[PDB]
RNA sequence: AUUGAAAGUUUUUUUUUUUUUUUUUUUUUUUUUUUUUUUUUUUUUUUU
C-alpha cells in the first residue's frame, strides 16, 4: 500500500503531524477494492477440487504438503537465509576485533548426511546433541505510546532525531550485551557458542 | 452428512533415612500410752 503527502513546500517544511494527518487522510483508497476470480490452496495442504483447468497443488519431496506459493518461497530460500547466517563469519570491531564462525562455535554434533536447516530451530534453542530436551525463548520489544510521541513533535527534523536516536540506540544496547556476555570470565568457546547462537535467533531487530 | 477423519497425555518412580521425653528430687519435721484406785472386811486354836 502507496502512502504519498507533500512533503515540504518551497519556504515551508511541514511538521510530522500534518503529513501524518495527510497519509492517514489519503487511506480509504486501500479499501476499494474490485471482483476477481481465482483459486489459492488454503495454507499449502492437500489437493482440493475447485476449478480443474490448472494441475493440482504440486508434489512435495516429502510427499503432498508444497503449495506454488509455498514452493516458490522455499526455493528462494534455499539459497539465502538462516542457512546463509550459519555459514557466515560475524565480527565485533573493538579494542580487540573478535570473530564469530557458526559453522566452528555451534557444538551441534550432526551427520554429514543431516541438513542443518531441517535443525535449525533446535541449534538456536540449544540442543548440543539430538537427544536433547531444551526449550527456546522468544523476545518481542516495542516502544510506548509511539505514534502520539512523534505526532507531539516540533517539527520534521525533530522526528528524524528522535528516530535515529531510537534506532541507533537499540543497537547500541544489543550490541552492549553481546560484548558484556562476551566479557564473562569464563571459557571462550562457551561464550562464542552461545553468541553464535543468540545473533542466529534474530529475525528482525531495529527501531 | 462440518474442508474432515482417528488417535487415553499415557506410561514408569514407596515421602524414605538419622533421634530412648531424658538428667536431677529420701512423703519427713515435731508429740513420754498417762491419770485418779490400800488385795480390803467378816472368823476366840479350839470340847465329853
Amino acid at each position: 500500500d502507496v502512502k504519498v503527502a507533500d512533503f515540504a513546500y518551497e519556504n515551508y517544511v511541514r511538521n510530522y503531524k500534518e503529513v501524518y494527518e495527510d497519509m492517514m487522510s489519503k487511506s480509504y483508497e486501500r479499501y476499494l477494492i474490485r471482483d476477481e476470480g481465482k483459486v489459492y490452496s488454503y495454507g499449502l495442504h492437500r489437493v482440493c477440487d475447485n476449478c480443474g483447468i490448472r494441475p493440482a497443488v504440486n508434489r512435495s519431496d516429502d510427499g503432498e504438503y508444497l503449495c506454488e506459493t509455498c514452493n516458490l518461497v522455499r526455493d528462494l530460500s534455499k539459497n539465502r537465509g538462516f542457512i546463509a547466517k550459519y555459514k557466515s563469519k560475524y565480527t565485533l570491531y573493538e579494542e580487540q576485533r573478535i570473530e564469530i564462525s557458526p559453522k566452528e562455535d555451534i557444538k551441534f554434533k550432526l551427520d554429514k548426511n543431516q541438513d542443518p536447516t531441517s535443525y535449525a530451530m533446535e541449534i538456536i534453542a540449544g540442543y548440543r546433541t539430538t537427544s536433547d530436551s531444551r526449550y527456546i525463548a522468544l523476545i518481542k520489544a516495542d516502544g510506548n505510546n509511539a505514534g502520539k510521541i512523534f505526532g507531539n513533535t516540533v517539527t520534521f527534523s525533530e522526528y528524524v532525531d528522535k528516530s535515529f536516536r531510537l534506532d541507533f540506540g537499540v543497537k547500541k544496547m544489543f550490541y552492549d550485551t553481546l560484548l558484556d556476555i562476551m566479557r564473562a570470565s569464563s571459557d571462550e568457546s562457551i561464550k562464542k557458542d552461545l553468541v553464535s547462537r543468540i545473533l542466529l535467533g534474530v529475525l528482525y531487530l531495529g527501531g
